[PDB]
């Protein structure tokens, strides 16, 4: 991988680096989250999407191997999105296809809404931040954290959310274990404990309100695909269908793809289907 | 463009014809429907799918230029599906990708459930027949609010259906609308609907649902729907996909926004991209 200084934040990323239009992958999780998330969490997609463009993937602010925010005020969704935007600008990325999984999706949306000039296409995978609440379901992550005996924790989480499950390669287990036991993770947990109530959570609620407000106005200004696994255990499909209902309201160029026998990690559960559909979408 | 006899029935079909695995397109509507439907209604699809395989298409029983059912007891859904099946047997199609639209979808589904050995995979487009029952009738309303005719009827119908914007189809449908076969078909429907065809719909639906709740569809399935379908609401599509997903692991749903009942016409590029992707798996 590579490292670049983004506004004083040391930032790790992956680059193809083919002579094609860029595809930017934005992973899930958040700074201080009990499961460490990074570029390697994309597993095979890093390689596979090489068929459809110049793949890049960045560790988000305070995750993977990129440094934590330099300000308490930067423990916000806007600061994460801004970090990704500044990152893309530093590399001179132009005809960008944004691909966002889970919270990354949120990040992705926020970019597509705020910087249309930079974005050509938007792909949203299992992002429930702006999604309408289910009728009744939603304590998945608390349960997963509770039922864990740490490599064991990572293995356990993966097994917990998988539907067409496979076992994680030992290399990824090693990398993520290193993340989980790193000083930066400890600092990230302390930082979340310090800045959650004052900065992160309110920015989350306001982010949801503003996104939904935009979807009910002019909608997303770029072509948008929503991908969801039918058997998602942490982000129920109902939320995906509701989200897409919110999106189709004023975004004419939008689509919804639901894959059966797939969990929160759709790309991991139904690799071939995912690659085919999303690749076809990116390719037009 | 081609003609062949099927069980004593003059049947017209289209062939690509390439050295590729077959793709059988099944159009919608039914015999005696006030709007005549045929192969031409597939428009660009007929050519566009030449990339994903050997495209074949066929006018269903008592539609297009194919003949009417031989007896009145053959005005059933099963008769239509069996007609297409015997057509396939006579042509000997193996590794077959079935693509059905509207009522055609229903046909395809039956073919997928009765003859899995023949079918490689299934695509269902805007077929509400096997869908869960929803909570004035659209087509009756369209016919009621139409002017004469008959070009104005076809244009009124397509206007009533279109959301986001084939010449061959318009011309030929105008010609069919004033043909004798269409008259005979309307009379035949008027005669055999209440006794045969509608019960055939009820039973067909019941058996298909019951089959989905058992072992599900035996082949990989894609459901395609237009969000702004006037004739068959998206809720029916999502319901049908629920029923399918219950026991069909390899199943998928694709919802295209800014698209109505004729999805392939309203959003050609997206449709071709997704369905083509599915077929190339």
């Amino acid at each position: 991988f590579h490292t670049v200084d983004v506004k004083g934040v040391q930032t790790r990323y992956f680059d193809d680096g083919q002579d094609k239009d860029p595809i930017l992958l934005i992973h899930g999780g958040h700074f201080g989250f009990f499961i460490p998330v990074g570029i390697e969490s994309w597993g095979n997609v890093l390689e596979d999407f090489g068929e459809y463009g110049r793949v890049l993937a960045v560790d988000k602010l305070g995750q993977g191997e990129t440094g934590l925010p330099l300000n308490d005020e930067d423990w916000t969704v806007d600061a994460v999105a801004e970090h990704v935007a500044n990152f893309a600008t530093q590399l001179g990325l132009k005809n960008l296809t944004l691909v966002g999984h889970s919270r990354g999706g949120m990040t992705a949306v926020l970019l597509a809404l705020k910087y249309p000039e930079m974005v050509k296409k938007l792909v949203i995978i299992s992002s429930a931040t702006a999604a309408p609440a289910p009728p009744v379901g939603m304590d998945f992550y608390e349960r997963v954290e509770r039922t864990a005996p740490s490599a064991e924790l990572i293995r356990h989480y993966h097994a917990a959310q998988a539907v067409n499950e496979g076992d994680l390669p030992e290399d990824y287990i090693g990398i993520a274990t290193k993340w989980l036991e790193s000083e930066k993770q400890l600092d990230a947990v302390a930082g979340y404990a310090r800045n959650a109530e004052e900065h992160w959570l309110p920015s989350l609620s306001e982010g949801r309100r503003w996104v939904q407000e935009r979807l009910a106005d002019a909608g997303i200004p770029v072509p948008t695909l929503v991908v969801w696994g039918v058997n998602d255990r942490s982000a129920p499909v109902s939320m995906g269908k509701g989200l897409f209902d919110l999106i189709a309201a004023n975004t004419l160029d939008s689509s919804l793809y639901l894959i059966n026998n797939a969990g929160h990690h759709v790309f991991s559960d139904q690799r071939e289907k995912f690659n085919a559909a999303v690749g076809a979408f990116i390719s037009l």
